[PDB]
């Protein structure tokens, strides 16, 4: 718990929608 980061995230060619594994 010391910095905020980011993962990484797949996105979906449909309704809007877009997220990791």
């Amino acid at each position: 718990g010391s910095k905020k980061p980011v993962p990484i995230i797949a996105c979906n060619r449909r309704t809007g929608k877009c997220q990791r594994a």
